[PDB]
This record gives C-alpha cells, structure tokens and sequence, in this order.
C-alpha cells in the first residue's frame, strides 16, 4: 500500500497543513507540503519540465498507489497553488488512479465548492475520486496541540479505509 | 467606461493571449496578461502583499468598473495561475463587480468547466458576473493571424455589449 498526502495550503502556518500532518503520520504515506514544495507559476515552457522540483512532483505523484487530496477553500475553490501543481501533470500520472478529497474551510457552509472543483478537475486527469469525501472546520483543528481534534478522527479513518479499500480492489 | 481584461493564459505562446489581446484592443481596455505579469504562488505571508506585483493587482483590479475575465481550460479547471491571482485579492475589489466569463478550450465540449469554476469562485468574492457566457475553440483563433476568427466576432461584441449593459445600470 504505496500512499501519497497532499497539502494543498501554500500557508506554511495553515490548518490543512495540520490535518494533512496528521494523516501522513498516522499512515506512514508519502507527503508533498506545497508548504515547502514551491513550485512556479506554470508557463507551458518545456525548459520547465526540466527543473528541479516538477521532475519530482510527477516521480513521487504517480509512484502512489492512492492519494489523499487536501486543500483549504480559497474563494469557493481549490488552491491557486494546488491548482498550478496539478497543471504541471496529467491523465498520465493519475488515470484510474484512487483519490481522497478533503477540504478544509473556515466554517459555515464552506468547504463542498472546493470539493467539487478537485472533484470535477481530478474526473480530468481520470482518477477514481472515492464517494466519501469530507469537510474540516476549525472546531476539527486543535492548532494549540498541532493535530486534529477527536470529534473528526473516526471521519478521517472511514476516509482513508475507503480509500485503501478502491485501491486494493484496483488489482 | 473603465474595463479591464485579464487573460489568464501564463503560455505566452497561448491562444488565450491572442483573444484576450483582440478584445483588449477592440475596447481601449487595460489588460492584465499573465504571461508577464508573473506573480509568485501565494503562502499568505504579508510580506508577499508588499510584493512589487500585488499592489498593482488589487489596484488596477479595483479601478476597473467591469472585467472581463478569460482562461483556458486546464484540467477541467480554470488556469492555476490566475486561480493564485485571484487568491491575492478578495471581495474588496471585486465586490458588486461585472465580470464576463469567456473560456478557451481545445475543442470537444471542452471550456464548461472552467466557466463553472471560474463563475463559483467569482461569486466567491461576491462579483457580479453577468449571465451571458462563452468559450473559444480553436476554430475561433486565427494563430497565424495572431487575431481571432470572424466566426466567433459577434459572439464577441454580444458578450462585451451585456457587459457594459450591467456596468452601467450599476449606477
Ligand atoms: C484568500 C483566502 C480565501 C478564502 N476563502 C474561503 C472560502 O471561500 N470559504 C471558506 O470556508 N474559507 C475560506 N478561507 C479560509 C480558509 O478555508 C481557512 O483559513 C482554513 O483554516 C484553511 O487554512 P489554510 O489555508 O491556512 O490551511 C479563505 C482564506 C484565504 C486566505
Ligand atoms: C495542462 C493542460 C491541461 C488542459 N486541459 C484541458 C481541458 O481539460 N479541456 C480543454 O478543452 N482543453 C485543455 N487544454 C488545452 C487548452 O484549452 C488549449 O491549449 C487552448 O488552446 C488554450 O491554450 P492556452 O492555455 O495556451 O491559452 C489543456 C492544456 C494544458 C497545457
């Protein structure tokens, strides 16, 4: 069971890097924080394909067998920055492969517009995007104690235990 | 009558250049073009906001009285590089805002999805974004003639035209 995180948050000091630290941890998986993983601005330029840090992106990306997709809303939608990572790959890296979505808002009813973006562009680059999907709140975060709260623990496991459960059955 | 265009294509070698270039010069309007106008991924820090670039955005961004907004489909989605500009700005400058949808995909149904995306994150910051829309296929861009097609002209003048309608009924 090869699994990858992604933090979607480019906030070194945001909540998602808290869940998606959390997850990776409890899981032993892989971990792209786009934190400290800073890519640049996509441009098209092949000259691009050959630095340093998208050679990797697509390595480690496709490498995953599973991935657990997270990102913060950001104007009803996913990060500009995980949106720009996901522009550098393509139906090469994800096709069929199994993707957990994840978002976390601010509250309120925030948090399904996000999920719905990555859903709709993860159904472009045709992965397998899980049922299941689920929305943090601040009163899932415990930031004081840098991890999660209790009250979503039990989400978070039905979360990944989908997951593992469409990827295996891929073979 | 202050309009603003920005194309959301960072390929300078972009269709979406070209269309976004035509209507500019069409209209007289300001232009914010991605492929220049280079902004690093967004990481929340405030010091980002003292950022050479940024203040311009949210400056010209806000003088505008409409805008027209254009992006290539990427991955069913909009440009993960105007996606980060925009996450710089907020309802501040676009508040109560005009703003016409126009989306440049590659044929097929392509273009929808960046609309939607583009549309529900606008209402994000609470804009104002008019019900006519449209997408540019391929057979809609003149590349050799860096202009656009005369097919896709009218459509073109529609769009603009309901535009400025809302932009001034505003007041
Ligand atoms: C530019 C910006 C736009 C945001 N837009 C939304 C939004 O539309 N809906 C929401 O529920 N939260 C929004 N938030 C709040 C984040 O969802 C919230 O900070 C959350 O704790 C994730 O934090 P993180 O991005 O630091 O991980 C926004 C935050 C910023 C900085
Ligand atoms: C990473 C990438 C993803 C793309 N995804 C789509 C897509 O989902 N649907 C589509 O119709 N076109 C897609 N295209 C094609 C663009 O829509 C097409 O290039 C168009 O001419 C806009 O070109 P421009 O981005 O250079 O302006 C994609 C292109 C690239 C480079």
């Amino acid at each position: 069971m090869n699994m990858l995180v992604i933090n979607g948050t480019p906030r070194k000091h945001g909540r998602t890097r808290i869940a998606a630290s959390y997850i990776a941890a409890l899981y032993h998986t892989d971990l792209i924080d786009l934190s400290e993983f800073v890519l640049p601005v996509f441009n098209g330029e092949a000259e691009q394909s050959e630095l340093l840090k998208v050679q990797e992106l697509k390595q480690r990306v496709t490498k995953a067998d599973a991935i657990v997709l997270l990102s913060p809303e950001y104007h009803s939608g996913m990060s500009g920055a995980l949106k720009n990572a996901l522009d550098f790959l393509s139906s090469e890296q994800f096709k069929y492969k199994p993707v957990a979505l994840l978002a976390v808002a601010g509250g309120g009813k925030g948090g399904i517009n996000a999920l719905n973006n990555m859903r709709t562009v993860m159904r472009g680059v045709y992965a397998n995007v899980i049922p299941k999907q689920l929305v943090l709140d601040p009163v899932h975060i415990d930031v004081e104690n840098a991890t999660v709260a209790e009250n979503i623990k039990e989400s978070i496991k039905e979360l990944v235990e989908e997951l593992s459960m469409f990827a295996k059955a891929g073979n």
